[PDB]
């Protein structure tokens, strides 16, 4: 057949972890997939002059940039060869200022970048289901808003309507923009058991 | 036939996003379709010196200007080569000014801009049907506009004057433009029917 | 028969958007029709050194001036080639002057420059029929001035003092040329009144 | 015959429009009119250093002066090629000075200058 039909089917599925409700695959498990398929393949991590150092010959691994930071991983499998940039989040996907990132985010950043550039190969390529695209994926924890609101929503239809924050109050979630994917599960318990009876 | 009839004539329907009212197609999508249509392809994201940086050898990966950011992708499939530029949004499709923007808005741009740039060979050219000429609720913000405007003119012809900023002030909305949409129906009812009963 | 007139001859219509009271044909339509009529074809949007900036290596893709803003795309359908300029306007169809753009208002003027080098070919010729020659309606705002003018000359003929700038001050216009349009209709009520009893 | 008596030979009063009193005739009926003649003619806007920025290797579409603002179009249709000079001007056609203009105001001109360039050429010289 060919590499991509080849690579594009198989499951990763096991192989995946669950944070803040996005479905990532390990890098250990993409290294040695490419390596059956192809034993000799290279991985290469672009470095670009850091610009407020600036020092000649001084070469970070990485992009810093006022506006942010970005990262760079080209892998060669095979004579195929592809590249993929990514921006170095928080742990709760949140963008990170110029100054206020650490190596342990690049490196992450790095890893993270390496099993996208995977994924451009056939192996997971629509497994992502283009998580980077809406608003990182926090739709799910978007979605526990949506369903406050409703639980809000009832009460300005019926007679008393509940300000938001004491909604926000029965769950005790003190930035409901970071929540662990099995608090929102355990928050969606709440809310619809209250919300979801009145409405059938 | 041709590469791009083959490529237009496809149905990308089932893979798109319905967010804020416009229609998108995975980049996962997209990739592994051309990777089918031709195995080895090229992608390549242009880079241009950050223009505050100055640095020698300094190259971010997207325009940064005092009017604000630009990305650049160019998709080279089979044969034919082609390139698109588009300006880095806001999650509600509003410009970003120099120093307002995150390193996560550029990679969605740059993502975003990948599919445009397979737009331009036939798969996707119809689901992007010339969808940045439509209002994409630009309307859902003039219509209100006109309703208040239309309010003013008829309460200043009954010869009582009323300014934009009391219309505005009523629905005590902080930014006309910012406003959702069932604020902007709530905003509307009371004008639309106050206009037909005070044009009598 | 020649690439012109096969492109002249279609209907262009069913695929515009009324905005403005303008017509406008979307991209996506000419980046298909061209793409069946030549299948390997070249759209180029110039990049020029930004004023500015004016850092070296640094080149955005459209021309920044005191005066305001320019772009460029240059077509290249089949052997023929082409160029068109286009000026970023508001969404209202205004100038917009050093440092009020917007990114997003650059790449709508860069997809609007492209239909019109399309336009420069056979396909969308008659789109416009020349809107762009006539002023706007600011002729009736000129019409102003000719009856400013015949206010002042009259009251002069009259053998009374007369002053442009205190005929505006009669109108309360701070710039005769911004004035809303039913403002010109109020302005043309008070000036007629004076006017006309000169007359009896 | 020859181009410039064959061009001149034509009624472009139909195509034309009375603004301010003047008579304009539209670009788009002049570019088709040209690509009939001849299918692979070229239109270029001349551009120059703009001054004040004097940035290297930053070039204008239009000149930018003191005195005001001109604008430069070269039409080559079949051999023949020639150049035309327009001066800026308001809807009111008066005179914009150094920094009162707008990129629409340019592009305007720019237009005009094209069919002024053509009116070189036989079409429509009467109304030029």
């Amino acid at each position: 057949q060919t590499l991509f039909e080849q690579l594009n089917s198989k499951n990763v599925n096991d192989h995946t972890e669950q944070k803040n409700g996005l479905t990532y695959l390990a890098w250990s498990y993409a290294h040695q997939e490419l390596k059956k398929i192809d034993p000799n393949y290279t991985v290469k991590v672009h470095e670009f002059p850091h610009p407020d150092i600036n020092t000649e010959n001084y070469f970070v691994p990485y992009l810093a940039t006022p506006e942010g930071y970005f990262v760079q991983v080209s892998v060669t499998v095979k004579d195929s060869t592809e590249t993929e940039w990514l921006p170095v989040l928080d742990f709760r996907n949140k963008s990170l200022a110029k100054g206020s990132a650490t190596t342990f985010d690049i490196n992450k950043a790095q890893k993270r970048c390496f099993v996208k550039a995977s994924a451009l190969h056939g192996l997971g390529l629509y497994i992502y289901n283009g998580e980077e695209l809406p608003s990182a994926s926090d739709n799910d924890i978007t979605e526990l808003e949506e369903r406050i609101n409703q639980f809000v929503n009832l009460s300005q239809e019926k007679g008393r309507d509940a300000t938001i924050d004491k909604t926000m109050r029965w769950l005790k979630i003190s930035n409901i923009n970071k929540l662990s994917q099995k608090q929102i599960a355990e928050a969606h318990q709440k809310l619809d058991a209250g919300l979801k009876q009145l409405d059938s």
